[PDB]
C-alpha cells in the first residue's frame, strides 16, 4: 500500500481550512499531486478554484487561506466490509497563485488527471498546497 | 433539499477537529444523526471511539475535541459526471461522553444505522455533536 499514490489516483479529497474565529471549515475538491522526482523533496497538491473577483464566491477557502496558510486534505475510502477502509490525509502549508509558474504547473496536472477540463473552464487561481507530513491508516 | 437526511444516510463524513495548534486535523468517521421531532431543537450527530485497544490517534482526537470543542462534518457526493456533485456541511460543539445517556443514544442510533456493528463492538466513548448550522451545495 502507497498512500501517497493512493491519494493521488482519488478523484476528490477534503480540503479544511481555518475561519476567522480559528473554527474549521471544510469543502470537497478535485486536485492533482505532483511527487518531485528529485526525490527529498516535498510533495506538492494543486488544487483550482472557480472564483471570480468583486463579483462572484467559493470566496471562503481562499479568505481562509490568506489570512492562515495552514491546512489539511482527506482522501477516503468507505466499504461495507470494514475491512477494507483506508484513508490518506496531507498537512502542509497552501499558497494561493494568481499567476506565474505554480498557475501554470496546477493547470497543468489539472487537465492531465480530469478529462471533465476538456469542456469546464480553467481560469480561477491555483492553491499550491506544500504537504508537510502524510498520514494514513488501513482496517 | 433534503440535505440533512442526504447527510444522514451516507455511510461516511470527514470530521475535523483543532489540534493543539490550532491548525485542522481530518479523520474520516460512520456516525448517525438525530433530528428531534420538536421545533426549535439542534441535530445532534453521534460518532463512536473505540475503547477495547488504546491507540494515539485516537487519544489524539479526544484530547483535540477536549481542548476545543469546535468541529466541522462533511458529506460529500463525487460523480465523475461534474453535474451531480454535492455536498452538505454541518458545523457544531462536540462533547465527548464516557458513560450516561448521550452514550446510550448514540449507540442505538449507530446500530439502527450500521449492520457492521453486529460484529463490530461498540463500548467506546460517544462524541456527541450539537449542530449549530447546516450548509450544502448542488451542482
Ligand atoms: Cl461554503
Ligand atoms: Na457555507
Amino acid at each position: 500500500f502507497d498512500a501517497v499514490t493512493a491519494f493521488a489516483d482519488a478523484p476528490a479529497a477534503v480540503l479544511s481550512t481555518l475561519n476567522a474565529d480559528g473554527a474549521p471549515h471544510l469543502v470537497p475538491v478535485v486536485f492533482a499531486v505532483h511527487v518531485p522526482h528529485v526525490e527529498g523533496q516535498p510533495a506538492r497538491i494543486y488544487t483550482a478554484v472557480d472564483a471570480k473577483r468583486k463579483t462572484t464566491r467559493n470566496l471562503r477557502r481562499l479568505a481562509n487561506i490568506d489570512r492562515d496558510s495552514r491546512v489539511s486534505l482527506l482522501v477516503d475510502h468507505y466499504s461495507d466490509d470494514w475491512t477494507q477502509l483506508w484513508w490518506v490525509r496531507a498537512d502542509g502549508v497552501a499558497t494561493t497563485h494568481h499567476s506565474g509558474d505554480e498557475v501554470a504547473t496546477g493547470y497543468a496536472l489539472l487537465r492531465a488527471k480530469y478529462h471533465q477540463y476538456e469542456r469546464v473552464s480553467l481560469d480561477g487561481p491555483v492553491i499550491s498546497v506544500e504537504v508537510s507530513r502524510w498520514a494514513s491508516w488501513q482496517a
